[PDB]
């Protein structure tokens, strides 16, 4: 029976797992009147990847192709990306996961950079062309159908993307308008169900809440203090990946401990589904010392009885 | 005595060590006219960080801080950066490191995303502001000076940023023009050399060549296949960093396997130090599979002899 355990890595020392950025606190918010259901930043505490979940960081919110043309006919800032999976290998619709490993999991107008190298060199080079724009892709567009594919990604420049291999590397929102990181997309488009999700969290215990790894995400414009929560670090799956301990029952309870003083600063239960509850009401901010970890302390029942942070 | 160990993530799991890319093939090559000398991704195989290495993968060739005005009076594309350590604390130039955590490592353009989130809410509204634009950070420039606090930092846009905390976000590279992946910037500017320096690293033994993890750099415009290239991945740091193992000689040995079929492919030494060296020639491409990692084997003496792959 291989022991789980967690990594030792500090707050500062990780990276969410739903949008490429560094963790900046931890926070806890009231979940009773909405669904968290994010396909990102899903493991099990026995290393089993679940959702849209991949293992590299920098790919997380990513997407791999080819621009092929115009998406429609009436708008030159449009473009039809068909994608990949990440490995750039062929992606099977109908494969029972919910689309291409890294897919964006939220609602949104997702901004970064589209770059593209081309497949061939011209006469009179050595190398390919390259050209890169910034971009926006918006998940709520009927067009954001990666599950089939393709996405529609839009330019400001509106005729320098050619039909040539093309990533988009996220960088963060155009705005907070229409942002709602629990609001899945319809990877298949419009009027089609999503498929093959990792099931949603919630607590069940009375009084506890969700613990999240919150971290700012940057806006091209508007105004907002917009944040992205996944809950765990990417780290984090990265380890139970490797290890894949086996659980020994349903809840981990787990001690945020200052190492050191050797202090345990709260407890909180890690559930072999992948998420964070701890016995604390509302959505104050969570002092702890930059120096703190959680530490696996033991296997505990669904009703153990947590510490009120 | 803690064992050593390597992680068995895959090359198609773990991310560049100098730049936030996915890591695209292992890669060989002569390097006898070049000091091969990286700031990022260094770390001792007993969990020593070095140079400039952090452990957030975002954060590596990022900077934050804040704007404080134009770079001199000419240009109004040209922005002073005060350059903060990744933590948003003040940065002190006479500490024992080459320039803040995370700071590019190599001469070129390197091309991102300038964002800023303002520090104050304006009257008339509840929420701080945001801006976001493409922006070029040139690690030649003369006001290129991270170790002093600051860096010039390019906008296509001449206008739209303000004097309020600030981030870079790397992308790629603005061009091909001038990048040297091998040559550290001067990180003091003009006539000051650099200190704190992570080694430079070789090969001894006759007939060895360092193995590097690379990775696709994107390019904004011009001709070229770049890319960059790492002696370790991230996801070796952030191992060793919490393992600590003692290192028990100067040299681990190696293999890389094949998980499924378990066979054995090729073998390389792991130095201390934290580069990788192999029994190779010549620049032809390492043929693996894709389920392949390194395993550590034993601790050998110097000089010891691998087998040529």
């Amino acid at each position: 029976t291989k022991p789980f355990s967690i990594p030792i890595l500090t707050i500062g020392e990780m990276t969410n797992s739903r949008f490429p950025l560094p963790i900046d606190m931890l926070y806890t918010s009231p979940t009773e009147n909405l669904v968290v259901q994010p396909q990102n930043g899903r493991c099990t505490t026995e290393g089993e990847l679940l959702g849209t979940t991949q293992l590299v960081t920098p790919s997380i919110c990513s997407l791999r192709g080819a621009i092929t043309g115009h998406e429609g006919n009436d708008d030159d800032h449009k473009w039809h990306m068909t994608v990949t999976s990440p490995n750039g290998a062929a992606f099977d619709p109908t494969e029972d996961v919910p689309a291409p490993l890294g897919t964006p999991d939220f609602t949104g107008d997702i901004y970064g950079v589209l770059s593209q190298r081309d497949r061939n060199i011209n006469p009179g080079q050595t190398a390919p062309a390259n050209r890169a724009h910034e971009a926006v892709v918006s998940t709520r567009s009927n067009k954001f159908t990666p599950k089939l594919g393709s996405v529609m990604i839009a330019t400001w420049e509106t005729t320098d993307v050619l039909q040539q291999p093309t990533k988009f590397t996220p960088v963060g929102l155009e705005s907070p308008n229409h942002y709602n990181q629990w609001q899945l997309p319809n990877y298949s488009g419009a009027l089609t169900l999503n498929m093959g999700l990792a099931p949603s969290v919630f607590p069940t215990y009375p009084g506890e809440q969700i613990l999240f790894f919150r971290s700012f995400i940057p806006l091209k414009g508007g105004y907002g203090n917009s944040a992205i929560d996944c809950l765990v670090p990417q780290e984090w799956i990265q380890h139970f990946y490797q290890e894949s301990a086996p659980s020994q029952t349903d809840v981990a309870l787990i001690r945020y401990v200052n190492p050191e003083t050797g202090r345990v600063l709260f407890e909180a239960k890690l559930h072999r589904q992948g998420f964070i509850t701890v016995a604390k009401t509302g959505d104050s901010p969570i002092n702890v010392p930059a120096n703190g970890y959680f530490r696996f302390d033991s296997w505990v029942n669904p009703f153990y009885s947590l510490a009120p942070m």
